[PDB]
């Protein structure tokens, strides 16, 4: 019925998972062959909450980044609002976090300089995701970190900054965040838990934390820098870009401009859309320019990201 629609564009699998507002479902764009995510919401069981799926949506239109999962299609019908995303088969970091037990601080770095560039990003552009969690970054093919899930975005309890969940900050909330997101990565366990809900908030509210053997003074300096309870006395995004623990190895500042902005289209691209379509070149220019996030914008995009992994800008 409302698959329908969804149905003349994607051959729809398995259901990858499913949250508390969407479920999303493995499915393959026929025009391109290629794997997407598509992410399905009831607007009538969502009510209230549907302004989450606008905020999401209006995000991710504006955000264009090598560590944000990329938007590709919206659709609406009489029910269900479809969004079509980059489908990342690594799966969440948070399970590749528990299958390790924990990772080595070198590791860690790698992963933590792709989620501090994705964060860095997403605030240049005015926004605070406001719900980081290693739920919320998936791995793609090439084992590099996509951040999802930006309904809470402006312009989970055991990841809120102490500001936060006193009701006042959305920068230093979510550099919070990154810092307990570090605290898993390298110690494979919540520095901030317990069953009971009130107890947990008094836990972050102190800032007090476990500290185990395996982390070296560096990484214990930063943990502290970022898990101040003041956001004023915590550590600012730009001070963590270039940060010592965060520059070991490296000796530059972490990367977060975006490095595949949407310029001039690709004549490749639009090329390959007026061959198969036998359409005149300049109208397609025309419609894709319209950046509708309709069928059109899926097929050039999906085309785009072929061209992305050095593969042939080829239709079906
Ligand atoms: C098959 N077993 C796996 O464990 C697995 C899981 C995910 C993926 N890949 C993947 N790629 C892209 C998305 C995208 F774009 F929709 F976000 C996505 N989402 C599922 C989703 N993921 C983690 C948290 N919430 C999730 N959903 C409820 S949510 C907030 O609505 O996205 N999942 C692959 C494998
Ligand atoms: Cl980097
Ligand atoms: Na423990
Ligand atoms: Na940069």
């Amino acid at each position: 019925k409302d698959y329908d629609e969804l149905l003349k564009y994607y051959e729809l699998h398995e259901t990858i998972g499913t949250g508390g507002f969407a479920k999303v479902k493995l499915a393959c764009h026929i025009l391109t062959g290629e794997m997407v995510a598509i992410k399905i919401m009831d607007k009538n069981t969502l009510g209230s909450d549907l302004p989450r799926i606008k905020t999401e949506i209006e995000a991710l239109k504006n955000l264009r980044h090598q560590h944000i999962c990329q938007l590709y299609h919206v659709l609406e019908t009489a029910n269900k609002i479809f969004m079509v995303l980059e489908y990342c088969p690594g799966g969440e970091l948070f399970d590749y976090i528990i299958s390790q037990d924990r990772l080595s601080e070198e590791e860690t770095r790698v992963v933590f300089r792709q989620i501090v560039s994705a964060v860095a990003y997403v605030h240049s552009q005015g926004y605070a995701h406001r719900d980081l969690k290693p739920e919320n970054l998936l791995f793609d093919e090439y084992h590099k970190l996509k951040l999802i899930d930006f309904g809470l975005c402006a312009k989970s309890l055991a990841y809120a900054a102490p500001e936060l969940i006193q009701g006042k900050l959305g920068s230093e909330a979510d550099v919070w965040s990154m810092g307990i997101l570090l605290y898993v990565l390298m110690c494979g366990f919540l520095p901030f838990d317990d069953d009971n809900v009130m107890a947990l908030y008094k836990k972050i509210m102190r800032g007090k934390y476990d500290v185990p053997k395996w982390l070296s003074p560096s990484s214990i300096l930063l943990l502290q820098q970022m898990l101040q309870v003041d956001p004023k006395k915590r550590i600012s995004m730009k001070n963590l870009l270039n940060h010592p623990w965060i520059m070991q190895d490296y000796n530059y500042p972490v990367e977060w401009q975006s490095k595949n902005p949407f310029i001039h289209l690709d004549d490749d691209c639009v090329t390959e859309l007026s061959v198969h379509h036998r359409n005149n070149r300049q109208t397609m220019e025309d419609l894709i320019s319209l950046w509708q996030y309709d069928h059109l914008t899926a097929t050039y995009l999906l085309l785009l990201a072929k061209k992305a992994r050095g593969k042939p800008v080829r239709l079906r």
